[PDB]
């Protein structure tokens, strides 16, 4: 029911430690709250659904939130996983991942591997031996400026941009026309199609501004088993600071989850890319989780509370 929100701290990076600024972050696992040094030994608290503080490490993270949910999946369920915060705390860091330095370890052994790459190894793991039959599929469209992208698909330019329509066949649905649906056959060709991904995006980088900080990336995975069909949406949101109390969709998932929230009859899903692909996600019938990103640092302070209030008040939405 209740959509589920989660806070993950990132720790502080060298140059930290510089510009002048204390933790003014304090996490509690244990009694999941949040407490924040707004004074200017004043603070402000909140309490989720679970707190993740600094010292959390990915792994922690895949098994306390994501197995989970990946259960849920291979149950045929949807399921949808959104990170948002300010550009800078780890948004990319939590869906995504990145390689240990000096090729320590292969991808599926990277502790610093996120959500997305430990997701993919594992379906493969738990559906090997059990029942069996099952197929997955991952696609993955970013958007910016309201334009949709491909980055997975190898016979055409990342520039190329996608047209979306009303399903048919749906009510609340919308078909991308030309999303590259990749079938991964097993564990050995995720890295490759993650690789191919890498590299479209930095394309678009090289023309688009500001790319990797305004763009929503949705990647997602298709689990067809036999029956059962499950699809799991890994969602890094734009950057909050592209919002704030430009971004089309950062604005309408705001007003959305808004609406939402207060109960009012009429939810703008339709006025934007984002809402309209992502519609059963916010109060609909797939089970959704926020992960609320924040920087330990005195000078993030305002888009810290900005986004834990955001974040909060999102755990009033009921989805079915
Ligand atoms: N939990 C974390 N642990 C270690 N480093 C992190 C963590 N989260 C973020 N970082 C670091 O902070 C910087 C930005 O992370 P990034 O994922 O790009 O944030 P965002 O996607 O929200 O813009 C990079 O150095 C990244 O490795
Ligand atoms: C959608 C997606 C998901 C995860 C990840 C990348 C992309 C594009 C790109 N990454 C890469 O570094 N490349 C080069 C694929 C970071 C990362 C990842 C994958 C595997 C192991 C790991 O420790 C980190
Ligand atoms: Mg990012």
């Amino acid at each position: 029911k209740n959509i589920q929100v989660v806070v993950r701290c990132r720790p502080f990076n060298l140059a930290e430690r510089k510009a002048s600024a204390h933790s003014i972050v304090e996490c509690d696992p244990v009694r999941k709250e949040v407490s924040v040094r707004t004074g200017g030994s004043s603070r402000k608290t909140y309490t989720f659904d679970m707190v993740f503080g600094a010292s959390t490490k990915q792994i922690d993270v895949y098994r306390s939130v994501v197995c989970p949910i990946l259960d849920e999946v291979i149950m045929g369920y949807n399921c949808t996983i959104f990170a948002y915060g300010q550009t800078g705390t780890g948004k990319t860091f939590t869906m995504e991942g990145e390689r240990s330095p000096n090729e320590e370890y292969t991808w599926e052994e990277d502790p610093l591997a996120g959500i997305i790459p430990r997701t993919l190894h594992q379906i493969f793991e738990k559906l090997t031996d059990n029942g069996t039959e099952f197929s997955v599929k991952v696609s993955l469209l970013e958007i910016y400026n309201e334009e949709l992208f491909d980055l997975l698909n190898p016979s055409s330019d990342v520039s190329e941009r996608l047209q979306m329509f009303d399903d048919p066949r749906n009510k609340r649905g919308v078909i991308i026309k030309g999303l590259e649906e990749i079938t991964v056959h097993n564990k050995d060709e995720v890295y490759q199609i993650l690789e191919k991904g890498a590299a479209k995006r930095t394309t678009a980088a090289t023309l688009m501004n500001a790319y990797s900080s305004r763009s929503h990336s949705v990647f997602s995975v298709t689990i067809h088993m036999k029956v059962k069909i499950g699809k799991l949406n890994l969602v890094d949101l734009a950057g909050s600071e592209n919002i704030g109390r430009i971004n089309q969709s950062l604005l309408t998932l705001g007003r959305v989850i808004t609406a939402l929230v207060e109960r009012t009859p009429h939810v703008p899903y339709r006025e934007s890319k984002l809402t309209r692909i992502l519609q059963d996600s916010l109060g609909g019938r797939t089970r959704t989780s926020i992960i609320a990103t924040i920087s330990p640092a005195s000078l993030n302070l305002e888009e810290t509370l900005s986004t834990l209030e955001y974040a909060h008040r999102a755990k009033n939405i009921l989805n079915k």
